[PDB]
């Protein structure tokens, strides 16, 4: 649908964006399983989605930086939750906090996750328990329409 | 008032202490009885949940959203970065663009405005016509609760 097109291209330059100022980012998309139990752990917002609100709640040293976002339909759940981290030896011991966390939620549930490294901007994500590395922007908006709307 | 209100009215107060002893300049209307849909379409649409941690980040320095206003519909941050009338006061122009536009939108509509000053820290807050200047945190409360809740 049209306006789920609009979503796709708002996360998708959101992501662009801070992966180009190398800004970390891990972005949460439910699925299946119902996440509200982290989304309690962070700050509720049930927001609409913008690429200006999503690059705005993950700016360095902000209140709402640390921690996932996590979206809900067509909706922003909730910034600065907590997940739990993977102890996957797979996950290099080079790879950050947020790469963990990532592959955490993917463990304990079916949600789909995007991370921005804010070393290197590569664009991943996980599903399934497995991390997804350093895939293009073409490519992301293709697996965000198909995990977030089935489009 | 609700409890949940009073935790509203907190939620505000401590993100204006919190950009006002940073002098992040912040610009927030809560909407009255005057319709400020046309405004609040000249922004970001939002449509949030309030809290101290997302006031806050609004109006970080060069972020996309911190360059207008906040407008505020009931419970809920109907948008950011929107545009606001300014002043046509000469009398009034004498300060500077976001406590122009703070007295501008008041002059039009009975929204309560609040101001945090960049240059001071100063909380200001407009509502008819008039500006109050330099008020205390208490204050503030007493007035936001007044204007916002009834």
């Amino acid at each position: 649908s049209k306006d789920e097109e609009k979503l796709i291209q708002s996360v998708s330059k959101a992501v662009q964006y801070m992966a180009k100022r190398r800004i970390g980012a891990l972005i949460v998309f439910e699925k299946e399983t119902g996440l509200q139990d982290y989304i309690e752990t962070g700050i509720a917002m049930d927001s609409n989605i913008s690429q200006e609100l999503l690059i705005n709640v993950f700016i360095p040293n902000t209140p709402l930086h640390d921690g996932a976002m996590i979206i809900q339909g067509t909706k922003i759940a909730a910034a600065a939750s907590y997940l739990p981290l993977s102890d996957s030896p797979k996950i290099s011991k080079s790879l950050g906090t947020r790469h963990r966390a990532a592959v955490g939620i993917s463990e304990v549930s079916d949600a789909f996750t995007v991370i921005v490294s804010e070393e290197t901007g590569d664009i991943s994500v996980t599903f399934d328990g497995k991390l997804r590395r350093d895939i293009s922007n073409e490519i992301f908006e293709e697996l965000l329409a198909e995990h977030w709307f089935g489009t």
